[PDB]
């Protein structure tokens, strides 16, 4: 049984493992850090299946639970959100936060998320670059979502750049445990006071919701709240400042759909769904406990077993999508749903969010700098420690 998560190929790749065994080993057995083994699912039907089984647990709790790192078994000691409950306890509190995240709810923050890009965008252009290139990512990929899940909660724009920062330190490669973990409760007593705040005056964003709907109701209490604030706010910031990345990257490691892109912005959709196809930024997310025996493929998943659902590997699945290695914008989709955002219940509360944002950016980016450029061979991009999900982090342009 090999060890895992595996590591990526390369900077832009996911890890070779996953192909081999979706040819000839579908459904097997790997290490994790803890010498307990678990269940890795690689085709696509299989993942969907593990995504959707009631016969299957998130519960952290629960004997079996497949914890990839030392930090994660310790995290797990903590009083739950909606991201490891079970049925009918998931929708329940998720429920509480769904309404700023539908798809209708999305296409009216339209005109908000264009504006932040514009800001940002504008922002960057005068930054300069007679000064030399920029780091797209500083100045660009990780405001652009910060500002909006940080404004969409109820944090006041004069406060934005320096919790940007903050919750950056968080999963910066450069932070220390000590500077990651400071930030990280800084972060969650800065939301304390929010909290405390819109108890006393709500304004409009999700904290006050939380605050005038669940915890003046007695439904949760202020810290769980807080929880629920801060578990919006990381959950998918960081995969989200790596997609932006990417997205340019990919670009510009494909000028004829880069050429397309400028001539015709109205593709941004269709790119960006290759996009969260091609680079699965969260691949370690769809993980359970088997409840009771299940079958999978060739094999019996035993009760109290734990199983990692590759939704990076089920992507690249050839049995799906036609020559799944090759990044085309103009790809002719199948029935069958890509899996970057998950699948069922737990499906990312904010997919539609998420994509809203790349579209804006995607349809953006090229009409505002024509000849953006990354400032450096691409074969020398700064990607993300191979042992981690796909990104990048830093990406110097010049435009
Ligand atoms: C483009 C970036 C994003 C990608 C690719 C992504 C992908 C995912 C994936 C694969 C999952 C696991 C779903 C499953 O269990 O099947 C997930 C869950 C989740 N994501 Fe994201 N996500 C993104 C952006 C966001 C953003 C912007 C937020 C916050 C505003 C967010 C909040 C969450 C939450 C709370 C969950 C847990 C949902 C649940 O368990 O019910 N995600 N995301």
């Amino acid at each position: 049984a090999p060890s895992f998560p595996f590591s990526r190929a390369s900077g832009p790749e996911p890890p070779a493992e996953f192909a081999k065994l979706r040819a000839t080993n579908p459904v097997s057995q790997v290490k994790l850090f803890d010498g307990s083994l678990a269940w890795l699912v690689t085709k696509h039907k299989d993942v969907c299946f593990v995504a959707t089984s009631e016969k299957l647990s998130k519960v952290r709790t629960r004997q079996g639970f497949p914890e990839l790192s030392a930090s994660g078994k310790q995290a797990a000691k903590a009083k739950p959100t909606f991201v490891d409950m079970d049925p009918p306890e998931h929708m329940h509190q998720r429920s509480m936060v769904e309404p700023t995240f539908t798809p209708e709810a999305v296409k009216n923050l339209q005109p908000y998320i264009q504006r932040t890009v514009d800001d940002l965008l504008e922002q960057m252009k005068q930054k300069g670059c007679a000064n030399g290139p920029v780091d797209l990512v500083k100045e660009f990929a990780l405001p652009v979502p910060s500002y909006i899940i940080y404004t969409l909660l109820g944090v006041p724009f004069n406060d934005l750049e320096y919790l940007t920062q903050q919750n950056a330190i968080r999963t910066n490669g450069s932070s220390t445990a000590r500077e990651a973990s400071a930030a990280n409760q800084e972060l969650l007593d800065y939301l304390a006071i929010l909290v405390e705040q819109r108890l006393v005056e709500p304004k409009d964003d999700i904290i006050s919701k939380l605050c005038t709907e669940q915890v003046k109701p007695g439904n949760i209490d202020k810290s769980d709240a807080v929880q629920i604030a801060f578990l919006l706010l990381v959950a998918g910031n960081a995969t989200m400042v790596n997609m932006i990345a990417l997205g340019v990257a990919t670009l510009a490691q494909h000028p004829d759909q880069l050429a397309q892109l400028k001539a015709n912005p109205s593709l941004a959709p269709q790119f960006v769904e290759e996009l969260c196809r091609y680079h699965t930024a969260t691949a370690l997310a769809i993980k359970r406990t088997a409840k009771e025996d299940v079958m999978i493929g060739d094999k019996l998943v035993r009760a109290n077993e734990g199983i990692i659902a590759s939704n990076q590997s089920a992507n690249r699945d050839e049995e799906v999508f036609e020559n799944p290695d090759e990044f085309n914008m103009n790809r002719k989709w199948p029935p069958q749903d890509p899996l970057g955002f998950g699948f069922g219940d737990h499906r990312c509360i904010a997919e539609h969010l998420a994509k809203a944002e790349l579209t804006t950016v995607f349809s953006t980016l090229y009409q505002k700098f024509p000849d953006l450029k990354v400032a450096v061979p691409l074969g020398k991009i700064n990607y993300t420690p191979l042992n981690r999900d796909v990104g990048i982090v830093d990406l110097p342009v010049i435009f």
